[PDB]
C-alpha cells in the first residue's frame, strides 16, 4: 500500500489520460510526489499511451516503471515538479 495511487485500469486510454492529467495539477498544486499511476500490464496499451502524455506535461519532472516488487511495469511512477 502506497499514498497517491490512481486507479486506471479499465479505461480508454482518453480517460486514463485525463484522470491522469488532473490528478498531476492536483498534486503540483499541492506539493505530493510521487504519483503512482496503477495502468496495469496487460497488452501495455495504458502504460504506452500515458507514457506519451507524460512526455509532453509540464507539471512532471519525470515518469519511470516502478520497480519490479512494487507492480514493475504495470504502473508508472509519475515524479512532480515543486
Amino acid at each position: 500500500r502506497f499514498d497517491n495511487e490512481l486507479q486506471l485500469r479499465g479505461l480508454s486510454v482518453e480517460a486514463a489520460v485525463e484522470e491522469l492529467r488532473a490528478a498531476i495539477a492536483e498534486a503540483r498544486a499541492l506539493k505530493e510526489t510521487p504519483l503512482r499511476v496503477v495502468h496495469g500490464k496487460g497488452m501495455g496499451v495504458l502504460r504506452r499511451t500515458l507514457r506519451d502524455y507524460l512526455k509532453t506535461d509540464k507539471n512532471v519532472e519525470s515518469f519511470h516503471d516502478a520497480e519490479a516488487n512494487q507492480g514493475g511495469h504495470g504502473v508508472t511512477i509519475v515524479n512532480v515538479k515543486r
